[PDB]
């Protein structure tokens, strides 16, 4: 296995070749391709040349379009604030989940709020192991009848573990962290030999400005720092007297032309701050506007001749995105300054001097100026994390995260070189994570800074928010949507995905506004943050709420998930189905399935609802399984046995209530389904004239009551599916979609022109052909996941956890960015 690293200088490659050498990772060998530039290694990894590089933030950028096609994979994770621990999110989670859901797992947390290493569950005296997440060791439960198991200690915090790695077992002469009780780093940090002290914020980082010899006052060390992004910010000399509004005409440094702490964040503040003469791609391109503002600067890539004037490069090496010119990068941009070829360097906080004390402020973009260590109230803005990339097809993604966890691992020397500063990586990393799987440059960078970063190369028009793109899943969506848009006065148009998770990503993107969504993906579309802006109403009975919107709607009339058992068996509860023959209309279906094995996972210690009960009929399982044995099959035997079509005779809500009366104890239904099959309802055989009040419901609590009363004795009722869009169009779409409902709904002024709720095309497009209107989401002051879903399913799914993970797009779209207001 190989993992070919692009390197942009003489320098990097010659760090790159040392490390070929000194890094011994087994299994998987480094080797160095050198590129003169930046643009030029991003095409050799397109081109296969070589595997992966190290990208500022806005590099990161460029390269996900479609010229080079590369994506982050690998970045040193970072903090926007204190959290709640993990153990106390999880106890306040299921603290709040439904109460009538008796016997569920409540974590134990210890005096530092972190999870017991033993996790016991009160209801089932269950004890296992857990690791840090609280995810338990698969294969340590011990039953009650056992002491609980003997679980390894918890990994120490990184302060206590880097105390720990300093000592070494027997320390002198060297630097020893110092600690709080809680595990964290104390704000001031000293060195036990020589007598410096230091500021580090709560995760050990150095707070630049702050390096204080022996016999000197430190600044002041700010307690409970948990915000560790990066700042981009100016830095001045304190000979110099100019501020931030008289930068016209000044020489500066850039880190370089495509990084966003050296281009980006500088040009929107000068843009913002209408220092520059530019608004849109009219008045040309920035780089020449940002050529007419300043009188000469060095900012390596840049094409203007007085923008690379101050680049000390030699020959073709001069003003290259390369090591090879001494000014690229923010530590060139600061040598830049420091060697009085410009008046002001524009780099990031991470690159500033440690010394407290010296000839150097920053220069703050309210016309004031600032020291070093007050960054945070005197900057251009949050900027993105840096990131490792590759192609976006993965390749090599694998090798790639294995080579740097096992050098990192080992103490490769990856973070710092005697040739010089940041080479392959920033000389400020301490630790590179993978990213989520299907992290991309979007929700890497984050919408704020993506956009922020595209304004600068087009002039990018914002759809009209009276307009609603609705996203389709196929043909026959698409072309009932482009009748929708023929008849609606330029109300509708319409998007193409092949299925609803990429029409959620559409509309997160800015490429579409809405979508209807099944219930088995809202859980996917709240994470990412998309809200429900109406909802489908399907009880026929009652259409008040359709004519008179707003009014008060009695029934829902979404379907109950019951648990249904005939009058004669009186010894069954819901408390002992443990062993019993249940009867299931078939695996994934949300009322006879996903809802019973949520309930029986959440009071069973995720015990497999397979082995739950005694003989089952489930189409879908295997065969072999106890989950078929009760399927009968096709009554004309071909062999189609707990199969997922209408020749198993149990498959369905009929064939479930068939396995009830035929061979059963209970089945898991909707509520419709007894009354639908009983009183003579239907003419078979098996149900002649069959008695709804021959068959009760079990309630949660144990108890019973007649099939009539499901709206209070009952597993859980399912929420209505549900049209979402992003926060800040909810109002649109809402108008708009009630606007088009009075013309063509059920009773549309103009339903002789369009129909939403049918059509010749297909069934159940864009809409569910049974929806008698469209309700306005009437979102309460509560949690989303409880407004949406309502206690019960919430509870019964999900545990009433924000954890759950049913699609791995959830930590790619709500990976945490670094951005500004
Ligand atoms: N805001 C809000 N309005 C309701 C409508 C359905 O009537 N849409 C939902 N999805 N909900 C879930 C229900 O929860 S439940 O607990 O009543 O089942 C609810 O009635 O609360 C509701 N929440």
């Amino acid at each position: 296995r190989h993992v070919q690293w692009c390197t942009i200088s003489h320098l990097e490659q010659k760090k790159c070749n040392d490390l070929v050498g000194s890094c011994n990772v087994p299994d998987i060998t480094l080797a160095c391709v050198y590129r003169s530039s930046t643009e030029n290694c991003m095409a050799a990894i397109k081109d296969g040349q070589a595997d992966a590089m190290f990208l500022d933030s806005g590099d990161v950028y460029k390269a996900s379009l479609d010229h080079y096609n590369l994506k982050p994979i690998i970045a040193e994770p970072y903090s926007l604030h204190r959290e709640l621990t993990k153990c106390l999110k999880h106890r306040q989670e299921s603290l709040g989940g439904d109460k009538m859901v008796k016997g569920r797992y409540i974590p134990q947390c210890d005096e530092k709020g972190n999870y017991h290493p033993v996790q016991c569950h009160a209801s089932t005296g269950y004890c296992w192991c857990v690791n840090a997440n609280g995810e338990k060791i698969e294969g340590t439960n011990t039953t009650p009848v056992q002491t609980p198991p003997t679980c390894p200690s918890q990994v120490l915090t990184k302060c206590l573990k880097e105390r720990q790695e300093a000592l070494g077992g027997k320390a002198i002469g060297r630097y020893i962290p110092q600690c709080d009780e809680q595990g964290n780093y104390r704000p001031m940090q000293c060195h036990g030999s020589t007598g410096y002290c230091w500021c580090v914020n709560a995760i050990g980082e150095k707070i630049e400005g702050t390096n204080t010899p022996p016999g000197n006052t430190q600044p002041t060390c700010q307690s409970h720092d948990w915000d560790t992004c990066h700042y981009a910010v100016a830095v001045v000399k304190n000979s110099s007297t100019f501020q931030f509004g008289q930068l016209k005409g000044k020489r500066s440094c850039h880190s370089g032309l495509s990084k966003t702490d050296g281009w980006n964040a500088p040009v929107n503040v000068f843009v913002e701050k209408k220092l520059l003469p530019w608004d849109g791609l009219a008045k040309g391109s920035i780089e020449r506007a940002v050529s007419k503002f300043f009188s000469a600067s060095c900012i390596p890539g840049a094409t203007e001749t007085n923008l690379c004037k101050q680049c000390i490069g030699e020959e073709e090496k001069k003003c290259k995105s390369s090591h090879d010119e001494p000014y690229y990068g923010d530590h060139g941009a600061f040598r830049c300054l420091q060697e009085d070829k410009g008046d002001v360097a524009f780099l990031k906080n991470t690159a500033l001097p440690d010394e407290h004390s010296g000839v150097y402020e920053l220069l703050c973009p309210d016309n004031t100026r600032k020291p070093l260590n007050k960054y945070k109230e005197c900057n251009l803005g949050k900027v993105p994390a840096d990131a490792v990339v590759t192609r976006k097809a993965g390749d090599k993604t694998k090798d790639i995260n294995d080579f740097l966890l096992e050098a990192q691992k080992k103490k490769c020397k990856l973070f710092g070189s005697p040739h010089g500063k940041d080479l392959m990586f920033d000389d400020s990393t301490t630790h590179l994570a993978p990213l989520p799987s299907e992290i991309d440059a979007f929700f890497f960078l984050g919408v704020k800074w993506y956009n922020a970063m595209k304004a600068l190369t087009e002039d990018v028009k914002l759809p009209s928010k009276n307009k609603v793109r609705w996203c389709t899943i196929n043909k026959p969506e698409m072309m009932k949507c482009k009748d929708w848009a023929a008849v609606s006065g330029g109300a509708i148009a319409c998007t193409e995905a092949s299925c609803p998770e990429h029409c959620v990503k559409q509309i997160l993107k800015g490429e579409a506004d809405a979508v209807t969504l099944d219930v088995q993906y809202m859980y996917m579309a709240l994470m990412c943050g998309l809200l429900p802006a109406v909802e489908e109403y399907p009880n026929k009975d009652d259409f008040h709420p359709c004519q008179i919107p707003g009014s008060t709607i009695k029934d829902f009339g979404t379907k109950r998930a019951v648990a249904l058992v005939k009058k004669s068996n009186k010894d069954i509860k819901w408390n002992n189905l443990k062993g019993k023959k249940s009867c299931h209309t078939h695996v994934g279906d949300i009322p006879g399935w996903v809802i019973p094995a949520g309930l029986i996972s959440n009071q069973n210690d995720n015990i497999d609802i397979e082995s739950f009960f005694g003989e089952s009929c489930a189409p879908g399982s295997d065969t072999n399984s106890k989950l078929c044995k009760l399927c009968i099959g096709d009554p004309e035997n071909p062999s189609t046995r707990c199969s997922l079509s209408d020749k198993e005779a149990y498959y369905g809500n009929e064939g479930a209530f068939r396995c009830l009366v035929e061979k059963g104890d209970v089945a898991f239904v909707p509520h419709t389904v007894v009354f639908a099959n009983t009183d003579g309802k239907n003419p078979a055989e098996w149900a002649k004239d069959l008695k709804s009040e021959d068959f009760e419901i079990l309630c949660l609590d144990g108890s019973r009551a007649p099939v009539t009363n499901y709206r209070g004795c009952n597993l859980s009722g399912l929420p209505p599916r549900a049209i979402v869009t992003r926060e800040e169009s909810v109002s649109d779409v809402v108008r708009i979609l009630i606007n088009q409902q009075s013309l063509y709904g059920r009773n549309g002024f103009e339903k002789d022109m369009f129909q939403m709720f049918s059509s010749a095309k297909g069934q159940n497009l864009l809409f569910n052909d049974e929806t008698q209107c469209l309700i306005e989401f009437d979102r309460q002051p509560k949690d989303i996941m409880e407004d949406y879903f309502g206690v019960r399913y919430y509870t019964a799914v999900y545990s009433a956890s924000r954890s759950a993970v049913p699609s791995e797009l959830i930590p790619a779209c709500t990976f945490k960015h670094c951005s500004n207001s």
